[PDB]
């Protein structure tokens, strides 16, 4: 699929840099015709088929195709797409309140209610995605951005669809590996992947939200991955002594090696606690 090939600078002015990633940079921008603000994600194209630099057109088109499908309060939407010889430029909904990662770093200690308030929104966004058979495959605090960080209960949106896939045959078998700290055992073991992998990542996020500590993190990537595959985590009393047993139950039912035995997104919403890159 081709995209708009007019110069994006004819239509937008850019400002502050918002973040960067695998061959991408994201800049705050303003559309000239409306004064409305967006996040422009400049993704570097591959210069040759066999190149390892830049993102393949197949991978760019998948991200764009998935983004075009989604409209939900807890996910980022796509406004427009431009391209030129070197970049595909995705004009995305702006999320101005920073990463959940940075929010957690600055505050250092959430209550169960604060954690649940974030987690419920994450679960709602993932419920929408999974209802559409979209696996995100890179859920982590860096990929959950706050609308406004200066309210008591910040609203969030899931970002970064660079690894997301449609799962129309229950599982996908590639070619898919997220951040070691957050990937499921099936990712570590290069097994077929489905929506269940996101549920594992939600378990890891929940553990971090409640404790400020990462359940599987070793001193090297290989150690983290070995820990993940072995389900080598525990609830440290120093961090969890005043955390409810129900919260621990929720995490325990997500951090399960066999993807078939793991809670689904629907299970997670009915759970009594809730119900009202890989190489060194
Ligand atoms: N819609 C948005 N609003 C505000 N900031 C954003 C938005 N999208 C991305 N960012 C920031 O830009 C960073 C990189 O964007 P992302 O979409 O994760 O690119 P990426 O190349 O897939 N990263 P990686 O997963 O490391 O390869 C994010 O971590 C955010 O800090």
């Amino acid at each position: 699929t081709v995209f708009r090939q007019e110069n994006v600078d004819d239509y937008y002015d850019t400002g502050e840099e918002l973040g960067s990633g695998v061959f991408a940079v994201v800049k705050k921008c303003r559309e000239k015709s409306t004064g409305l603000q967006y996040a422009a994600k400049f993704i570097k194209k591959r210069r040759t088929k066999s190149s390892r630099r830049g993102v393949s057109r197949e991978d760019i088109e998948r991200e764009v195709s998935i983004l075009k499908e989604i409209q939900h309060p807890n996910v980022i939407t796509l406004h427009e797409v431009y391209e030129n010889k070197t970049d595909v430029i995705l004009i995305l909904e702006l999320v101005a309140g920073g990463e959940l990662f940075d929010f957690l770093a600055e505050k250092e200690s959430l209550t169960e209610e604060e954690a649940t308030e974030f987690l419920k929104q994450i679960l709602n966004g993932v419920y929408y995605l999974h209802s559409l058979q979209i696996a995100h495959f890179d859920l982590k605090p860096e990929n959950i951005m706050l609308l406004d960080r200066n309210v008591p209960k910040p609203r969030i949106k899931i970002i970064d669809f660079g690894l997301a896939h449609k799962i129309d045959f229950g599982n996908e078998f590639k070619n898919i590996f997220g951040t070691p700290e957050f990937v499921a055992p099936e990712i570590v073991n290069y097994e077929p992947l489905g929506l269940e992998a996101d549920m594992w990542s939600i378990g890891v996020i929940t553990y971090i939200l409640l404790s400020g500590a990462s359940p599987f993190l070793g001193d090297t990537k290989q150690e983290t991955l070995a820990n993940v595959s072995a389900v080598n985590y525990e609830f440290e009393d120093e961090y969890f002594s005043n955390t409810s047993a129900l919260a621990k139950d929720f995490i325990r039912r997500l951090l399960v090696k066999d993807p078939k035995k793991r809670m689904t997104i629907q299970d997670s919403l009915q759970h009594p606690w809730i119900k009202p890159p890989q190489f060194e």
